[PDB]
C-alpha cells in the first residue's frame, strides 16, 4: 500500500526512544497531545469537582439469584440540576458471597441500559435514542426495546466467569446525532461554535468511561484496579481513547473500532477521514477535518493510539466481512504498535499477516478476526473472557 507510518519510538525531535522511562515520561505525553489536538480534541478536565454518586436501585437477587444489580446516577456537580449519567452494574453473587471483590468489564451501550438485558427492572432510558434503535417510538425507548441489544451483551456468561458488568448509555454523555454536542455534557462543562481543538463525541464518551471508573472505585463489591474497558465500533473508538488517556484501566478491548479507532488512517481502505467527518461531524475535533483527503499529512496514525495502552493488555479484533472498518488496517496497526509492547517485554501476534479466522494471536497484545459481518458476537466475547482470565491484573501480589 501507498503510505508510510510515523515511528512511535522516534520522538518529535528525532531522538530514538530506547527505554520504558523515556516512553512513559516523554513520548506518551507527546503522542497524547498530538491525538488531542489533531484527532479527538482536548479533554478539558478529568474528574469534575462535586461529582455525586446516588444508588437509585439495588437488587440482591437479580437474574434469578445469580446477580446483584445496582443502578447508580453519577451526577457531574453537586447542584441537583447538574448533568448526569445512569450506570447499570451487575455483580456475580457467587463472588460477593465469598466476600471477594469482582473484576469488571465496563463499556458503553448504543441504545440504553434497558437494551443490554431483558431484565424488566432496569430503568427505561428517557433520553433521546436514534432511529436505528430497535423498537423505539419518536426517538424514545418503549417497553418493546428491553433486551433489544442483548446479543452484544452475554451478561450471564460474563457473570458466571467471575466478572461484573458495568454499562452506561452513550447518549447520556453525547447523543449520537450530528448536532448532539449542543445537548451534551460538553455543552455544560461564552461563545457557541466549538473551537478547532475542542473535543467531540468520542472524547466525551471516553470521559464518561473514566467517570464510571471513578464510581467503581467507591463500590465495595468490585475491584476498580481490575477493570477491562471495552467497546464495539464507535464505542470501541471511545474505549481505546479512554484506555489510552486513563492508565487506571487495567485492560482495553477494541471490537471492530475501525476508522479513528484501531485501523490505520494512512492506509486508504474502507471508511476514510473525509467520509467519517462528513457523515459524523460531531465525532472528532474540527481539527481532524484538515486531514479529509489528506491522510498523508497526519502526524500520527492509530498504531500510536494502540501503543498508548502499553504495557497494559490490549485486544484488537475484526470481522472478516467488515471491509468498511478495514480489518487488515486494524491488524497492521497492531503490528506497528508491537515494538512499543516489546519494549515492555510483551509480545504481539506471531505472524506478519492476518491470522486465520477464529485463531487469536498474541500475548498481552492480542488480535483475532472472526467470520461474518460487523457486530459483537459470542465468539468475540469467548475470546475476550479467555484474555481477561490470562492477562487482567490479579487480585494478588
Ligand atoms: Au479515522
Ligand atoms: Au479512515
Ligand atoms: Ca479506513
Ligand atoms: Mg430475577
Ligand atoms: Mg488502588
Amino acid at each position: 500500500s501507498a503510505y508510510t507510518l510515523p515511528d512511535p519510538l522516534v520522538g518529535a525531535d528525532g531522538t530514538r526512544v530506547h527505554d520504558r522511562a523515556t516512553w512513559q515520561h516523554r513520548r506518551r505525553p507527546e503522542l497524547l497531545q498530538l491525538f488531542a489536538r489533531e484527532v479527538y480534541g482536548r479533554t478539558p478536565l478529568g474528574r469534575p469537582e462535586g461529582m455525586v454518586f446516588k444508588v437509585t436501585t439495588m437488587e440482591h437477587a437479580a437474574l434469578g439469584g445469580a446477580a446483584t444489580r445496582k443502578e447508580v446516577t453519577v451526577r457531574f456537580g453537586r447542584d441537583p440540576n447538574a448533568p448526569s449519567m445512569q450506570l447499570l452494574l451487575y455483580v456475580p453473587n457467587a463472588v460477593i458471597a465469598r466476600a471477594e471483590r469482582a473484576p469488571v468489564f465496563l463499556g458503553l451501550n448504543f441504545y440504553g441500559n434497558h437494551t443490554v438485558h431483558t431484565d424488566p427492572a432496569i430503568a427505561l432510558s428517557a433520553r433521546w435514542i436514534p432511529a436505528e434503535a430497535p423498537n423505539g417510538a419518536n426517538h424514545r425507548a418503549t417497553e418493546a426495546a428491553r433486551g433489544s441489544d442483548a446479543q452484544k451483551w452475554p451478561v450471564e456468561q460474563i457473570l458466571a466467569r467471575g466478572y461484573a458488568v458495568a454499562t452506561v448509555y452513550c447518549g447520556d454523555l453525547c447523543p449520537d446525532r450530528p448536532d448532539g454536542l449542543n445537548a451534551s455534557v460538553a455543552s455544560w462543562l461564552a461563545g457557541d461554535q466549538r473551537a478547532p481543538d475542542a473535543w467531540g463525541a468520542i472524547g466525551v464518551w471516553a470521559w464518561g468511561l473514566s467517570r464510571a471508573l471513578d464510581y467503581l472505585e467507591t463500590d465495595p463489591l468490585v475491584d476498580a484496579s481490575r477493570v477491562a474497558v471495552h467497546g464495539h465500533s464507535r464505542l470501541g473508538k471511545a474505549a481505546l481513547w479512554a484506555g489510552a488517556q486513563d492508565d487506571r484501566f487495567a485492560l482495553v478491548i477494541s471490537n471492530e473500532s475501525g476508522c479513528g479507532g484501531a485501523a490505520l488512517s494512512k492506509r486508504i481502505h474502507g471508511e476514510t477521514v473525509a467520509r467519517i467527518n462528513t457523515v459524523f461531524p460531531h465525532w472528532f475535533a474540527r481539527n481532524f477535518r484538515r486531514y479529509d483527503d489528506h491522510e498523508e499529512a497526519l502526524p500520527v496514525d492509530q498504531h500510536e493510539l494502540l501503543a498508548l495502552v502499553a504495557p497494559r493488555p490490549l485486544y484488537v479484533a475484526s470481522a472478516e466481512d467488515d471491509d468498511w472498518a478495514d480489518p487488515r488496517g486494524e491488524f497492521l496497526a497492531v503490528k506497528a504498535a508491537e515494538p512499543v509492547f516489546r519494549l515492555f517485554g510483551q509480545t504481539g501476534p506471531s505472524g506478519e499477516d492476518v491470522p486465520r479466522v477464529n485463531e487469536p494471536s498474541g500475548g498481552a497484545l492480542r488480535y483475532h478476526i472472526r467470520p461474518g459481518p460487523h457486530g459483537m458476537t459470542a465468539q468475540d466475547w469467548a475470546f475476550y473472557l479467555a484474555f481477561a482470565d490470562e492477562w487482567l491484573k490479579s487480585a494478588l501480589p
